[PDB]
């Protein structure tokens, strides 16, 4: 029932905070410590992501089961687009945190990492060339949340999918509204809409390559479990 | 040059450039290697894909080097969307060839295959649900060709062609009688399906690699030879 303006306002209000890496001026940054710091940040960002997701219009209208499925599908894509967004104004660097700004040479320290760094930096550059606006960014991130898991899900399921498609349609309306307000021609509007949504194909690509890379590290866990996501999502009262 | 085409001229060019549907190489008199059949078919399909790519307006304006890199990035996605397209009118089945229609039970035959089968089937179902038209299909396939490798003067040209295809898609929908709102909603719906096709190609590549076959990706030299400089 939201208007385009109401949709933008809700998404902007729902934005999670930018988190920091730990501070210590007695411990100089080490290559050996890098993955540990990144993991610690990612895990903390995930908790805020679940909060954010619950504030995306239409998301909590879904079953808890399907909310979990959508986050299972989208969580790394969402981490990545978030990273690319806060890195946009910093050519050649990834702003994992304001006190953890890394370049591709530092990425070389971890086997297989520089390939993923390069893809993320390329996305940052693309954002920059398009002059991506914050209002557009929060629309794109919401689209990832709703769309990424919708092809891999009963009567209830059909109802859910119809709802997701209607919300996705409203976000399309919202993007078009924003561009119309920016003074773009109708032609420029459709063209930019297309340009923006094609970036999501690259973000999906990066998530899949990234997931493969994280698994190759043979750590205890990579993905947040169904259990964990449910626990974070399945709040009482 | 090819950017000077009208929307109608663009559509006609793409429709005319469509590759043929090939047959599986087996003797139908004999008892029914699935991956063997599929690999043989994919490899033959690839040749026709390269000749199709050369007819996508704007593609051959790129350097041969860049043409090859786009094909390197896009070939599996393009195989997949073509498979989904010809499987649309066959619910629950994948029409790999007219003489090779497989259902998901058949897919189980091969380890790790049914997961990718189900994704392909879901895409075919989505196409049918959206009543995807042939004119839209050829635009989407062209977008995959130009977009899949663009992150890995030339880039400006690629974006110009992509913008032209967007114009063409919107033109088709307007002609179909859709309102402006329906036009940009349907455009978005179609482009979001492309992210799923990318996903499928990613998981498909993982699966093909896990089989530890001889090769998986076509070499630079193979693609370049097919391009016939
Ligand atoms: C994009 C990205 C990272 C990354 C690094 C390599 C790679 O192949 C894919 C993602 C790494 C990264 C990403 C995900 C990681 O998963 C650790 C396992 N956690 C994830 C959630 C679950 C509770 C367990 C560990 C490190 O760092 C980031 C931190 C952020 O706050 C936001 C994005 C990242
Ligand atoms: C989608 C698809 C196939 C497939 C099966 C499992 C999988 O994990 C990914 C793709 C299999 C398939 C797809 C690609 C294959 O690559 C074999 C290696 N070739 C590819 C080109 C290069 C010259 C070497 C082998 C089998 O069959 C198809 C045949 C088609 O004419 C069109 C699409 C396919």
């Amino acid at each position: 029932s939201l208007t385009a303006d109401q949709m933008v306002s809700a998404l902007l209000d729902a934005e999670p905070p930018i988190l920091y890496s730990e501070y210590d001026p007695t411990r100089p940054f080490s290559e050996a410590s890098m993955m540990g710091l990144l993991t610690n940040l990612a895990d903390r960002e995930l908790v805020h992501m679940i909060n954010w997701a619950k504030r995306v219009p239409g998301f909590v209208d879904l079953t808890l089961h399907d909310q979990v499925h959508l986050l299972e599908s989208a969580w790394l894509e969402i981490l990545m687009i978030g990273l690319v967004w806060r890195s946009m104004e910093h050519p050649g660097k990834l702003l994992f945190a304001p006190n953890l700004l890394l370049d591709r040479n530092q990425g070389k320290s971890v086997e297989g990492m520089v390939e993923i760094f390069d893809m993320l930096l390329a996305t940052s550059s693309r954002f920059r060339m398009m002059n991506l606006q914050g209002e557009e960014f929060v629309c794109l991130k919401s689209i990832i949340l709703l769309n990424s898991g919708v092809y891999t899900f009963t009567l209830k399921s059909l109802e859910e999918k119809d709802h997701i498609h209607r919300v996705l349609d409203k976000i399309t309306d919202t993007l078009i509204h924003l561009m119309a307000k920016a003074g773009l021609t109708l032609q420029q509007q459709h063209q930019r809409l297309a340009q923006l949504l094609l970036i999501l194909s690259h973000i999906r690509h990066m998530s899949n390559k990234g997931m493969e890379h994280l698994y190759s590290m043979k750590s205890k866990n990579v993905v947040p479990s169904y259990d964990l996501l449910l626990e974070m999502l399945d709040a009482h009262r």
